[PDB]
């Protein structure tokens, strides 16, 4: 009774599945680490709750990555791999390959200090080559909640890391759901009701970076006005020519008689626009996040300016001007 299955441990489903561990529960569900008898390997099974919310977003993210097992690249190996799937006490069931714990587990490891900047760039690299994958023409899959917790290491004691949970993923021109992105990590575009592109995925890998190696959310709003205020502290108002095509706009700025755009009240108090600078953040003169990288080998002024640039280009406010998949791999800050 209710939406969920039944939790045992030490139950067998199918005369196949040995079922010893849950490795967390999700919106959409369970997820549980089984073994397979007849392939002789651990798997790790997405239970899918018994509503039509959560089945119809569970079949969408099937057809999704079937779609990306088709295709003959190396890059696909950036998504998590579905090998099969069945209904089974009437729930969906979804099994993929086992990876590891999030990238959020590994954060909360270092006690929020974050990982080194030689880390983050593995990281950082593989994402943009996930995100160059997904931004295939025949593909064109927006994840629409890229997050820590939905990167995981295959590994624990290793850098390889994988893209998980398409149920909110759709493709370049539909408006599906209400509600896209992890609030921390969504794109102003998002935040004031324009329409979404791939652009997206990439304003969050932008904030998901910094937050690897800082230790702590670059943007963390309470509610949306929250989000776009501290979104400002760091990168000013957003452009006129943004703000003067979006339908939520009015929402969180006020345009003015120069034709400008100027904040809303408190209500009740930020940063004044731009003051809080992405160079005291991550520290690129002071010794790092919070001083703790100083003297710290391959920390230097120089590989924290690469790491800069490459996070401003992809925090653009304008998702035309946004840096893409493809040249964000070509960067200085990952250059051989
Ligand atoms: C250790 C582990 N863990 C995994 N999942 C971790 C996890 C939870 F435990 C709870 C909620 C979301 C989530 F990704 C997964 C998933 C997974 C899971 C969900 N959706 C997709 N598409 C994939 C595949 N292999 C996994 N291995
Ligand atoms: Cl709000």
């Amino acid at each position: 009774r209710g939406s969920h299955m039944i939790v045992k441990n030490g139950e067998k489903w199918m005369d196949r599945y040995e079922i010893d561990s849950l490795i967390g529960k999700g919106s959409f569900g369970q997820v549980v680490k089984a073994y397979d008898r007849v392939e002789q390997e651990w798997v790790a099974i997405k239970i899918i709750k018994n509503k039509k919310a959560f089945l119809n977003q569970a079949q969408i993210e099937v057809r999704l990555l079937e779609l990306m097992n088709k295709h003959d690249t190396e890059m696909k190996y950036y998504i998590v791999h579905l090998k099969r799937h069945f209904m089974f006490r009437n729930h969906l069931c979804l099994v993929f390959e086992m990876l590891s714990y999030n990238l959020y587990d590994l954060l909360r490891n270092t006690n929020f200090r974050g990982v080194s900047l030689n880390l983050t760039r593995k990281f950082a690299q593989q994402m943009c080559t996930a995100l160059l994958f997904l931004a295939t023409p025949e593909l064109s899959i927006i994840h629409c909640d890229l997050k820590p917790e939905n990167i995981l290491l295959c590994n624990p004691k290793r850098s390889a890391i994988k893209i998980v949970d398409f149920g909110s993923s759709c493709q370049l021109g539909q408006r599906i759901y209400q509600y896209i992105q992890s609030r921390f990590y969504r794109s102003p575009e998002v935040l004031l009701g324009m329409p979404y592109d791939l652009a997206i995925d990439m304003w969050s890998l932008g904030c998901i970076l910094v937050e690897m190696h800082t230790g702590e959310p670059l943007f963390s709003g309470a509610n949306e006005v929250d989000q776009m205020n501290k979104i400002v502290e760091v990168l000013g108002i957003p452009p006129a020519h943004i703000l003067d095509q979006a339908p939520k706009a009015r929402k969180f700025f006020e345009k003015l008689p120069d034709g400008t755009w100027n904040l809303k009240k408190t209500k009740d108090e930020y940063k004044p626009p731009g003051t809080r600078k992405l160079h005291n953040i991550l520290g690129v003169e002071t010794g790092g996040p919070g001083g703790r990288r100083a003297g710290e080998s391959g920390h230097t002024v120089a590989d924290y300016l690469k790491f800069k640039d490459l996070i401003l280009r992809m925090l653009d406010y304008d998702p035309k001007t946004r840096i893409q998949p493809y040249y964000a791999l070509q960067h200085s800050f990952f250059k051989k």
